[PDB]
């Protein structure tokens, strides 16, 4: 569990320190990416939540404008 942990993403609750789920890489180019807010989520997933659904662009947690921020 019930503790908030900030350090685990949304769309598939991983950690930021590791893989993604759908991605069997090591670890050189998979990174993640940060959002306007603390909001972190890993590149390609986000990327591909709303390079997917065009219907909606707000970010998928906060209602302010998806912001790839660096
Ligand atoms: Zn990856
Ligand atoms: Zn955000
Ligand atoms: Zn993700």
């Amino acid at each position: 569990g019930s503790v908030a942990n900030d350090e685990n993403c949304g769309i598939c609750r991983m950690a930021f320190n590791g893989c993604c789920p759908d991605c069997k890489v090591p670890g050189d180019d998979c990174p993640l990416v940060w959002g306007q807010c603390s909001h972190c989520f890993h590149m390609h997933c986000i990327l591909k939540w709303l390079h997917a659904q065009q219907v909606q662009q707000h970010c998928p947690m906060c209602r302010q404008e998806w912001k790839f921020k660096e």
